[PDB]
């Protein structure tokens, strides 16, 4: 029996391929997700067949009617078996869905638009208004927003730190909205907002975007927070200890390790 | 019903109180992995009463026996309900015993007496005029042993087939080794330990490079017990509030008895 | 009895002199394989005549047809008993012509028009800005498909997956338009061409990086044919009398039309 | 049943493992040849053991007895199945044993004692008083020589350049003699001659203990010839056709330059 594997479309997890018009099947999709599931497939055999969700999000609670959508919502309710996709591991997505171990380390970062450089010898040197989010959240004059239906903005809502609170304060009363809904729209917002606009995504994309062309948008300061991407699964499915299994044999051979480098190092320039 | 805690005297994971010798119970233990014992059982709900290894071991299978040592031996024999301790989450390990989520990341790294002539470890591999080595009955040793990366099999041949022998018994002992080598002996541990080494005094170590891989630290639990869940939600909870980062801040930067 | 010699224009090892219209017979050709083949029919005691390929192909099978064309396929079909030509010695050709030793050493090499912003091969695959491609029906392109190295399979990707074609008919095609691309291409190409095209005016190509392999020209016979001893034995005399060095000084660096 | 595999004791191509007192076998083994070897086996199947030749020598034809020795002259009379070792492919031994492709290029060189580095504005500057073969056969303070039975010796032996007749001229006459027996020990001659012994060996093995330490010898000028390496092979036998299309599909792709590189790089001490 087949099995349908959910993902996002999300550069370089999966991005469509240039030939996919023609192209049918699981040979349409390209990125580190594909392989990381064809490894997957590898270590345990079984048929998958790829599939993107129609809505488009990664996974959260709705209000008040405490029904999950996304990624997330839709592997719950049985449509979907097994998530191969960025999906960041969340004490609220535990309760509901089985993770896998991380196989990828990441953290909330900050992205700006990248100054230009800056001369007074005759050396250029790097200068922007923003270097951590507590002076982030001080400012007034940059506007910053994260992703609608994510996982940085679900950490935002709960978190009791002071300026991480103080920052969320803020973007729930911000007119217009500040949140988008999807990465690179952010990303675009950023571009075209003259450096008026500041995205809080995660630490991978952030970097994988910034070494790619371009290359007009910096990352600024470090990581809000430690987090992991996890192979999601339904709770109570034959497929949790072998995926587990695989992504732990995986992390021991490095196949991550160099699936990492030949999709966000190898193919990156400027 | 108390709750036996196994765990390692490793810092700053689980150190000795300064005045232990007039204190009981939990109170003549301090460091990183208490503090996360009692958070634990706080969140969970549960007495415990921390107990050390009687090996000094992390946990490792003998010579073709298919005997389990250490912590992990500690947890698949009965002897332990939970192992709140630096153990690295590995292939060998979760087949025998339940890891949670890693509540805090880590990678192999080289540590060397203070022009940086070594620099990554490829140039490391390719010169055979330092000595290295590791800690026995690890997670580096044993990552060494299955690897396959034509640098990593020949550090580790390098390793077994060196005289005398290089693999120390405590990362305390390495450290040491490293310190009274003059500069000719390096050693491979964790991240985490290398850089709390280098950042306490006399601070005559340092780490160069960067990390052979990307691992982290789990709680362990025997194979199916009831605890393991509880323990990972905990562990989920405690990342999401940023207590653990408050924790290693506090167990590696709020002290910090060097200048830098 | 005449044995027929098929070769390909290519330069400088096949020309057609400067005045070959009023010359007829072998004397209207000229170059580095020219000579070479006067040695080879003076050492073994033959007569030849030297006649050109009909199609411009060094030697490929077909879409899946199992035919071979050109010099290759010249000889497999009976249509010549010898090729005298800077034929490269590979793996699917062995199989199905008998190949002497390597007279020549060769490699893959990169050029671009005149610090080059690539150098390595590594960094040209990395960066799309700069397109690049092979001669079609050669050696090159067959050894970029028939690759397992992951850059290499990086290279053949792009190469076959390139909008418009970036393959070239004819290694003079691939020169001109590395020429005027003004930068914007490189050509991958034997190193000797490489060499020769950046010894000759006006001098405005030049080779980056290394070789991406090693290689070697070897004068090719019909599979069982009687000849194939007395060629191998007069390429090994003549490699050791240093006749090869002497032609290739001749044809490479005697003349030198260009700045260095 | 299982062929024997001849080979010479050199560096790095066989050299005695450290611990080759209790190991048994093709275990005692390892540079070059011992993996050119296993990857022959491994492509076309077959039993092999390693052996050493009793006289230590490559193979030449001694005259008047016009008798072969060394791995040539124990692969003509049929006490050898193979010579998967760094022979020369010269024309007489082609005309007494079948030769593979070359799987190494090579070629003759000189090897002299390092000089001190020049004091003379506080930049150190490497001069040497070798620079080519013409200069060298020029001068008569420095010795220079060759290895005994060997194709370095029979190139000079039978080469009507003006320049190598003058050296093998010189060779032929000189008291005492230059002629060393195995590369280590001409090597030894030329690091405790104190300059005044120049040695000529294959452009392989000069590379290789250039790159080793004590690093005290350096090598000057280009390579005088251009020859490969072949595995040899009786004539008529039925090996030579399957272990000539192994060298080729080995050579085929990064197999033998991986080889090459790992055992002439790793041995990185200068
Ligand atoms: N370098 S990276 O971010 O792509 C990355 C990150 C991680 C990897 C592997 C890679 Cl390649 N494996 C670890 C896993 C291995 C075992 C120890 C922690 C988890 C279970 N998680 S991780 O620390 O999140
Ligand atoms: N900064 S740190 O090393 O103390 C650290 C490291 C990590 C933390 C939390 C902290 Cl504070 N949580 C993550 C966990 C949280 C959820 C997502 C990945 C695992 C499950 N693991 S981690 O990436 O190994
Ligand atoms: N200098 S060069 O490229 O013209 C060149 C290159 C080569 C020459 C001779 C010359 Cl002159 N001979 C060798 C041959 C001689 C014997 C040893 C290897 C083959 C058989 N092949 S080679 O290494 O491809
Ligand atoms: N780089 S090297 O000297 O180790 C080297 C040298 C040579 C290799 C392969 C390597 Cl790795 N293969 C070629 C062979 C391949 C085919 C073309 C020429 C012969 C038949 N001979 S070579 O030009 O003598
Ligand atoms: N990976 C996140 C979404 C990206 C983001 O919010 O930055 C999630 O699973 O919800
Ligand atoms: N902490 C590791 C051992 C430390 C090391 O090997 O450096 C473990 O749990 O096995
Ligand atoms: N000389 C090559 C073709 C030229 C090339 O590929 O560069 C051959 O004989 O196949
Ligand atoms: N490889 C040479 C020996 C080395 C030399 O004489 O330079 C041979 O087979 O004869």
């Amino acid at each position: 029996k087949t099995v349908v594997v959910t993902t996002i479309l999300e550069s370089p997890y999966v991005m469509m391929k240039k030939n996919h018009e023609m192209l049918e099947g699981n040979e349409r999709y390209e990125g580190y997700c594909v392989d990381l599931a064809a490894e997957i497939a590898k270590h345990c055999g079984f048929k998958y067949k790829l599939t993107i969700v129609g809505d488009g999000k990664y996974g959260a609670r709705d209000a008040d009617t405490k029904i999950w959508n996304g990624m997330v919502g839709e592997l719950v309710y049985g449509k979907a078996d097994i998530a191969i996709a960025p999906l960041t591991i969340t004490l609220v997505r535990e309760e509901v869905i089985d993770f896998s171990k991380p196989f990828m380390s990441l953290g909330i970062s900050i992205m700006i638009k990248k100054p230009q450089k800056s001369k007074p010898l005759t050396v250029e040197r790097m200068v922007s208004p923003i270097e951590s989010a507590e002076d982030l959240s001080k400012q007034t004059e940059i506007a910053y927003g994260t992703l609608d239906s994510g996982s940085t903005k679900e950490f935002f809502r709960r978190s009791k730190i002071a300026v991480f609170d103080k920052m969320w304060t803020y973007m729930r009363s911000a007119e217009p909205s500040v949140f988008v809904r999807t990465t690179a729209e952010g990303v675009a917002r950023v571009r075209k907002s003259k450096g008026k606009y500041a995205y809080l995504l995660e630490s991978t994309m952030n970097e994988y975007i910034e070494q790619r062309k371009p290359c007009d948008t910096m990352k600024v300061g470090g990581n809000l927070d430690s987090k992991g991407y996890g192979i999601a699964t339904p709770k109570g499915s034959s497929l949790g200890t072998p995926v587990n299994l695989a992504v732990l044999k995986l992390s021991e051979q490095g196949v991550l390790d160099k699936l990492k480098n030949k999709w966000w190092y190898d193919k990156g320039e400027c």
